[PDB]
Order: C-alpha cells, then structure tokens, then sequence
C-alpha cells in the first residue's frame, strides 16, 4: 500500500472512492479504489484471472488491516463525462455503434463465465484516446453489495436498474446487464437519460409510462413478484419511434429487444452481436479533451 503515491481523485464509487495513483515501484499509473470478510476476497480475487480487451483490468488486490485496496489499470475518461462533453454536438453514430459493439463483446465474455455486473452506468464505462471502451467495477456487486446510502454519504442511481430487480426478484441473471446497457445506448443517442427515476417507484412508473404497465400477457409470473402491486396504474406502451429518435430501425429493433420486460425474452449479449445493427460496424476514434 505504501507503494503508491496519490495524485488526484478520479471520483467516488458506491463502496469506496477512486484515486489515480503513481506506482512508486513500477512507476505505472493505476486506478486505486479503497474499500473485511474472507468470502469477498476469494471472490474479488477470482476476478483477477478474468481478462478481456473490454474489461477494465484488476491488476492486483491488496488487503491491509481491514482496509481493502483494488488496483486497476487507468483510463483517462469515463462515458458519463465524455457525454457531458458531447451534449451540444453528441457522440457520432459510428462511435455509438462501436461503443455498444465492444461493450457487448465484453458483456458476452463476462456473462460467458457467468459474471454479472449488477450495476452498469456511464460512470463505470471507461474510454481511451485510441477508441476503446471498457467495463469497470464488474463482478464487484457480488462481493458485498450496497448500503442504504453510500460511502460518499450519498445515494446510488436507479436509472439503469432492470424491473425484475426493482420488483423484488432476488435471483436475477445476466439479463439485468443487457437492460442497463440498453438504457445507456438510448442515452448516447438522445443525450438524455431514458428513465431518470428519483426513487424505486418513480423508476418503475417512469418505465411503465414508456413500455406500458406489465402483466402476465407480456411478462409471465410478473404478478407473483415480491414488490409487484395489483394496484399499479395501467399505462399504455408508447411508440418507440418517440423514445430514441433519430435512431434507425435497426437500432430501435435492437433496443426494443434489450428492454423486453421478461428477462428470458430479453436479447442476450452473444445474440446482440449478430443483430443487423452491427452490419456496418467500424472503429472510429473519439475526440477527448485531456
Ligand atoms: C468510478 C470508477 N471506477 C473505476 C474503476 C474508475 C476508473 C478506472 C480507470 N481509470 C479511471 N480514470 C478516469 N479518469 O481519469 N477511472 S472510475
């Protein structure tokens, strides 16, 4: 731990602040996240062996006097920022399409080894001047979870949370990740969050008012879920043409499938890569201001 010299604060996570750190030894620049039991360790240690070009590498795990340290490779920017930096113009489609392609490539990899992220948001997606984007804090939800607030004495984000999770399902699959990504995808195209809910019920209803209130017809077993309430308002499904304009039909189709209520009907990572939308996929370069 005394092998790193803090430089600045890359930000604050839901369970620990992130710092950019100089590696006294190698002298390499790394992302250091401070955070305990043994089960977690065995788990987060297992993540070290998991590596993919689009999965932000967990270089080394460091546990000292009940003070956990995650050492990650460093990337200079996250999508949340890059987006704020492109709100006026907007990310070019070719970059959106590639960013989604690579993201699923990664998702496909993790899910393949049955590793869910549970909490994908732009802020956990990192990019480099070379045109690549990677997933960060992946598989960390399994190790621990989330309090009532956060370490930073605040509150997380529900905006990208799937409905099964919002409805009480305690045994959710990889499908939840596809939902989050699909939301992100939509944000990239419109430059505004899809379901910016400010509470679980707001989150749910906001989702209801766009895709209609679910039921056994489109989501078999939906009424038997823990937090499902028969008294839910019955909204009608809005036209997707009004949701992600001006995205083309290939996009709307692909998105529609990433947002199917029924998790098992929801499109998978491996499958999304073969969807017509990636017929003309390339690898543009971003224009980050460092
Ligand atoms: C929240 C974050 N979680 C991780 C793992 C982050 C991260 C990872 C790599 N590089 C960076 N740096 C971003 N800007 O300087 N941030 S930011």
């Amino acid at each position: 731990m005394e092998n790193f010299q803090k430089v600045e604060k890359i930000g604050e996570g839901t369970y620990g602040v992130v710092y950019k750190a100089r590696n006294k030894l190698t002298g390499e620049v790394v992302a250091l996240k401070k955070i305990v039991p043994s089960t977690a360790i065995r788990e987060i240690s297992l993540l070290k062996e998991l590596n993919h070009p689009n999965i932000v590498k967990l270089l080394d795990v460091i546990h000292t006097e009940n003070k956990l340290y995650l050492v990650f490779e460093f990337l200079h920017q996250d999508l949340k920022k890059f987006m704020d930096a492109s709100a006026l113009t907007g990310i070019p489609l070719p970059l959106i399409k590639s960013y989604l392609f690579q993201l699923l490539q990664g998702l496909a990899f993790c899910h393949s080894h049955r590793v869910l992220h549970r909490d994908l948001k732009p802020q956990n997606l990192l990019i480099n001047t070379e045109g690549a984007i990677k997933l960060a804090d992946f598989g960390l939800a399994r190790a621990f979870g989330v309090p009532v607030r956060t370490y930073t004495h605040e509150v997380v984000t529900l905006w990208y949370r799937a409905p099964e999770i919002l409805l009480g399902c305690k045994y959710y699959s990889t499908a939840v990740d596809i939902w989050s990504l699909g939301c992100i995808f939509a944000e990239m195209v419109t430059r505004r969050a899809l379901f910016p809910g400010d509470s679980e019920i707001d989150q749910l209803f906001r989702i209801f008012r766009t895709l209609g209130t679910p039921d056994e017809v489109v989501w078999p077993g939906v009424t038997s879920m823990p937090d499902y309430k028969p008294s839910f308002p019955k909204w009608a499904r809005q036209d997707f043409s009004k949701v992600v304009p001006p995205l083309d039909e290939d996009g709307r189709s692909l998105l529609s499938q990433m947002l199917h209520y029924d998790p098992n009907k929801r499109i998978s990572a491996k499958a999304a890569l073969a969807h017509p939308f990636f017929q003309d996929v390339t690898k543009p370069v971003p224009h980050l201001r460092l």
